């Protein structure tokens, strides 16, 4: 249930707010991914331009 | 930890893969947020252009 990160040990489970969970699951359905983790990974990839710009 | 949706009940807890967790927490750290949910909120706004292409 845990993972090493550069800033220390963290939980693999993250708790979404009600409002964010509603939006996230709507997106997971639209993307068609079976595992919610893959929709999170997709978001990280799709946000690359904003992430690059800090 | 349950959320109700038009499609039924879902869990507010999401289990990340090891690799996705490492990437996600690096982003959360770069953003400076202390709640993971706010980083996901940020991502949905930051990915808006791609989401809008989903047919």
């Amino acid at each position: 249930s845990k993972v090493y990160t550069a800033k220390g040990i963290r939980d693999r489970r993250v708790r979404l707010s009600v409002s964010t969970a509603i939006q996230f699951y709507d997106l997971q359905d639209r993307l068609g991914y079976d595992q919610p983790s893959k929709a999170i990974e997709w978001l990280i990839k799709a946000a690359a331009a904003a992430i690059d710009k800090l």
